[PDB]
DNA sequence: GCGCGCGCGC
DNA sequence: GCGCGCGCGC
């Protein structure tokens, strides 16, 4: 079983998981120099259609691509739909990364 | 040393039953009355409180209700399982035809 | 397997 | 605003 990764870098797009929601299409933000430090190993992550933003570790990503069908089927969550649209089309909105 | 379970049971006896995916089940012994199809040998008539469900099934599943009345007895959210633990003390003779 | 809850319908 | 379907988590 090919591990799911254990490091992430800014821009990568992906699944995120949040209990309580389902597999939800997100991105990895970039970390500003600058900044109060995070939590250690967890990745600010923005969701894709809502915009809404937090903090998780490898243990709930996935990436897009590899398990893209086991959980892009359209959904009714607020904003779900959309984020499949913006993962695809849009995939850099507020991306301060690069 | 272990008290053994019984081997035989007697119409109208209230135990637990188990069947395979379900909880440990609060559950009747039925008459087998003669003039009907001989039951599985060693097998007896099972009535199960909440649902109202039947079977047959051997000793090695019966567990005498007071007994065991503790340790099986505490609430299960499978349905009509309450309904049961209810039936088996306050209307334990429901549908019993055995007497 | 089963109850909660979100989100849409009527 | 209340009902119901379906997907969440336990």
């Amino acid at each position: 079983a090919r591990p799911r990764p254990r490091e992430y870098k800014a821009g990568d797009l992906v699944f995120a998981k949040m209990k309580g929601y389902p597999h939800w299409p997100a991105r990895i933000d970039e970390l500003p120099e600058g900044a109060v430090k995070p939590p250690a190993n967890k990745y600010p992550i923005f969701f894709f259609g809502t915009h809404e933003t937090a903090f998780l570790g490898p243990k709930d990503l996935f990436p897009y691509k590899e398990y893209k069908d086991k959980f892009g089927k359209s959904n009714k969550r607020k904003g779900f739909n959309e984020g499949l649209w913006e993962i695809e089309n849009n995939p850099g909105v507020k991306f301060t990364g690069y």
